RNA sequence: GUGAGCGGCAUCCAAGUUACGCAUCAGAUUCGAGACGCGAGUAUUUCCCGCGCGGGG
């Protein structure tokens, strides 16, 4: 719906991710945190981590991913 | 539900033992407390001065 660039600045050193660190995963974690603060810790995390403001890419076989690239590490 | 979540670098240990700031050097030569303080002068006048008054022997 719009093309975006996400930049994050660190005040403390982070753990260098062994594998790809994906923007959609972080957004899902933040969404789960929001729904935890709004409902509590009894929620199922798998029921709210796809309610993200990101449009999806679907392939021929129905396999789908979020259009959110993995974080670049400089 | 961020290859996420969970996870003490921690325990013990002597910088200590011996060693001389010591030996040798002139504060010396030169010069007065003795000199100094109106005790001597032998009486009426002018050009100018501070300006009627104050002044130059």
């Amino acid at each position: 719906m719009d093309f975006l660039k996400v930049t994050i600045n660190l005040g403390s050193p982070m753990v260098e991710p062994g594998d790809l660190f994906h923007l959609d995963a972080l957004l899902g974690a933040l969404r789960v945190s929001e729904v935890r603060a709004e409902l509590g810790d009894g929620i199922n995390p798998r029921d709210h981590h796809y309610d993200l403001p990101l449009e999806q890419y679907r392939s021929r076989s129905g396999q789908w991913v979020f259009k959110a690239s993995a974080f670049h590490i400089n």
